[PDB]
């Protein structure tokens, strides 16, 4: 089976199993192993790895799309004393997350997003992008192969192709998205289309 | 099956079934799903996924190879109300594709071609490269790592090993392919290696 | 099976299947294929493609760790005419390989290491790096996005996330690990933790 329980460690002491959304699509040839909490609506395409078994949840928002070859994975956050190291976990709304993907969030075919992480709703994640260590604000925009590593990126900014943004004096100065940045719609597009590309899968299984 | 159908969506009233050369290879660990045209010996390996499930074709011309991990889709070239989206759609010789893939091309491991997008005869995309709304054109080299985002690269010129283009003027100024640069037969020579992989692996098959 | 041989070809007479040690641990998504060894305690995630189909061995130390979406390939190394290609074959400790990986290596999510090419023993590959056509030391560190093409790094050094080195002058200039760096204890927990999840996931198979 493509969906599965975490192994037993000393830094896991319970395997958990995915908790899915029924109206969610995983696609037969993704995997997708431990503590993950998948939303409603959500696309799972082929090759993708989502992966929780170093303790904390992933945590995948509703009406969000995890495409091809996305990676999903998390640091160590229990260590073999059961002590939780508080630098790998990120807190959203007062619960705690080894990587949390908002609502309407789009991972774009190659990219990866590693915990501790957090990325904020409506915000889309280009291509061969990367993300960790980092928390990024809605209505964002990474273009293809930028990254954000060690950062808060501000809500409604966004990360030109191919730059990889290191520290928090080059993030606090990223440009906005306004309606005339090229891909200011881009997420809305990919959302709406995901969404139904779901529904269209799931009446195939 | 690794080889499947594309969904019914309100940007597709009707499922398609791949179309793949007798003398081509896909490996049971790749995903081809949906409009896809596939050409003589093609080797296609393990975890690529090539998706054509937004409308429109993408094609794959005869003996080029889609290297492990690669990833090949499209954005939406039918809008919900039957409208073709022109911005979304490459017109080569006539016929209309989301992406065209020449013949003798490689795409090396992990790279990605997004439509809208054309790659020219002869071309080899490096590892972990990226191509998305542009034009390569024949006798080109992508190093690994490059990226042609929005451009048109013309035929016989090379972008260096991690270098982003995003403007005409940048492409227009490449360098060429000479036959004292080191890439220069970088192609024939895995063209020539991927076919004769195809017909081994397909009498194990 | 995701465990194969690799086929025949003009230049691979003989098919050879991959010699795995029985502590190692290989996800039942990845592929492994050809003249491969893998060592003990070593864990292959989903959507790793080790493919070693064009002559001479892929080797993979003991207690090192192959993540999701890895690629490790080689090119060919014997010509059609049985004649070696020895600017295609890296020597370690008397015996050559088309790609050689050390003893407690991680190779991150998503990174490749293309042969020929040798990592030496406790060294980090960071997640979606690329290593090709160079010999990378012990001790040494390449942070994420980072690449090393056609060069040698010297023991202990660390590339710079993003970074993508092809010149030997370059290589040279590279600043070391240091106790207060941030990456110079991540391998030790990394292998820690993977040497662990191998385990517990054989229980579970
Ligand atoms: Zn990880
Ligand atoms: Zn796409
Ligand atoms: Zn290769």
């Amino acid at each position: 089976s493509n969906i599965r329980e975490n192994p037993v460690t000393p830094f896991n002491p319970e395997p958990s199993a995915p908790v899915i959304d029924p109206t969610a699509y995983i696609d037969p040839q993704a995997s997708v192993i431990g503590e993950v909490t998948i939303g409603a609506n959500v696309m799972v395409s082929p090759m993708a790895s989502i992966r929780s078994d170093e303790g904390m949840p992933i945590f995948v928002g509703d009406r969000s799309n995890v495409q091809d070859g996305v990676v999903l994975h998390a640091l160590e956050t229990i260590n073999e004393e059961g002590e939780p190291i508080e630098d790998n976990i990120v807190e959203v709304d007062g619960k705690e997350y080894a990587v949390y993907i908002g609502n309407n969030v789009s991972l774009a075919h190659q990219s990866q997003v590693h915990g501790p992480a957090a990325v904020g709703d409506d915000t889309f994640i280009g291509m061969q992008a990367f993300v960790f260590k980092s928390k990024v604000g809605n209505n964002c925009v990474l273009e293809p192969r930028s990254a954000a590593i060690g950062v808060t990126i501000p809500d409604g900014r966004y990360i030109p192709a191919g730059m990889v943004v290191t520290s928090q004096a080059e993030a606090d100065k990223l440009p906005e998205v306004t309606d005339d940045y090229a891909y200011s719609h881009t997420n809305e597009a990919v959302v709406y289309v995901n969404v139904h590309l779901a529904e269209g899968y799931k009446e195939t299984s």
